[PDB]
């Protein structure tokens, strides 16, 4: 519905700190001040990190805008995104935003941020393979398969998820840099051929293996793969075990639910370095 | 032992073809001639394909030999070889040759042929990291875990093997021409960034799954994954089965030991365009 008379900012845009966003944006004295249609479209950009908005709705009469920097915020529904079809630049950090169908048209989007949002479900990124630069740190990501159309990303960020199967990212050879810290990494072997990389970062992985029945002479399979196959040598093993390779190995004469190993080894690829550490935890049955 | 004087070609090389193959490379009138180390010096390059050779025994009098092509011959032993210190191109095809452990300081060695020999173990290539050209096509090769340390490799044959793990290909980013025909191959992700890729060849697959028990309706996740990951649609189905995203069902009311079937998808890496195409069985107990 059309903007046809000066309004109130407060009736456009629903929730007060957006309303307060407007404001200040276009350099009013007050939230209750009319705006009109051509003062809208004047906006490029939206600063409005860390103000707790909780809805953008009336974002919807802002088609010009290209950058929307929503980190800090508590929004949940990007539906009123959906129709700025020149937004390049969306962060929205540390909100709960889950539904990214709203981003399926947006033809320009460049670089988007969807760090902290408790997000499982990246299927909606496909619609997207255009991107250049996605971070996704701090989630609940497990499957990244669909990471292997955004054969346009430089940059990629998925630090502080739950993902093992990094085999999809070789699709992706002009990745520079590549965040995958804190997830449960064990066989790098998939990341060989990105040899565009400049920045990697590969620590604290947390690898754990489906259970296995204790026994008191117990012995695993070292499953930690560098970038070339090879084994990586356990640096510390838990409850007094042994490395006898291609096995961990451990005396239990009593049953413990776990046992586990750390591992630390540099690894290289293209031009990054990195180092490539984490454990692997081996829980028991019966 | 040197030659210090004129010695019968019969002596040195026992074995008679392959004193045959030295008379005729020399320009010789017979067998029993006599031959210098200064002729045997000139030896650059040997021709000896389809001769049953059963031994190259007293080619370590040969130091100047660059070239040796022995296909197509009898031979099980090539520590004969082991000096050969210019050796820069090697061709061995059907011979029975499975100890490789005597190239293992041919640093020359460019080009190496060994299909048809009946090989398992290819862990001794590991020692040859210069290698560029490196044909293993119909072997019985199954582990190809050491052919990542070959990345000088712009050739590499593989076809007529029991492959399905073609993760190690991932670190060999120069290659052009692949050939990956007649394995076990149902998962294509791991290939997906080698764009320098040309020449790419991938039909006939037999992927086989691990034996699952017989049910009367059987429901079976379709493994075969295109290079983005995307499962492939079977084209053919066995025993009246039908699919249904992401499972291929059959109802079976008798039991049968296996079902399968066929899929075909053209596929894109690089600049090469293949055929993904073959059959993934499915046998059953009980």
């Amino acid at each position: 519905e059309t903007i046809t008379v000066p309004t109130p900012i407060k009736q456009i845009f629903s929730d007060d700190a957006f309303a307060e966003t407007i404001k200040d944006n276009l350099k009013k004295k007050s939230v209750t001040d009319a705006v009109t249609q051509n003062e809208l479209n004047s906006i490029d950009q939206i600063i409005a990190n860390n103000s707790d908005i909780k809805s953008v709705q009336g974002i919807q009469y802002l088609p010009n805008v290209t950058k929307l920097f929503l980190n800090g915020n508590k929004l949940t529904d990007i539906k009123p995104l959906a129709n700025l079809k020149n937004l390049g630049w969306l962060f929205l950090d540390e909100n709960k935003v889950k539904d990214l169908s709203s981003l399926k048209d947006l033809k320009k989007l460049k670089s988007l941020s969807l760090e902290h949002n408790g997000i499982s479900d990246i299927n909606g990124l496909v619609h997207l393979p255009q991107l250049e630069s996605l971070y996704l740190g701090n989630n609940k990501i497990t499957d990244i398969t669909v990471l292997s159309r955004l054969t346009k990303l430089d940059t990629l960020s998925l630090e502080d998820n739950q993902i093992s199967d990094i085999v999809p990212l070789a699709c992706l050879t002009k990745l520079q840099n590549l965040y995958l810290s804190k997830n449960h990494i064990s066989d790098l072997r998939a990341l060989c051929g990105l040899k565009n990389l400049d920045v990697l970062e590969l620590f604290s992985q947390e690898a754990l293996n489906k259970p296995i029945n204790h026994q008191s002479n117990l012995v695993v399979p070292n499953t930690v793969k560098n970038t070339d196959g090879s084994l990586v040598t356990p640096e510390i093993i838990s409850d007094d075990g042994d490395y006898e390779k291609p096995n961990v190995k451990w005396h239990l004469p009593e049953f413990t639910n776990e046992v586990s190993f750390i591992f630390y080894q540099p690894v290289t690829i293209g031009k990054a370095k990195a180092r490539f550490h984490g454990r692997v935890t081996q829980p028991l049955k019966e």
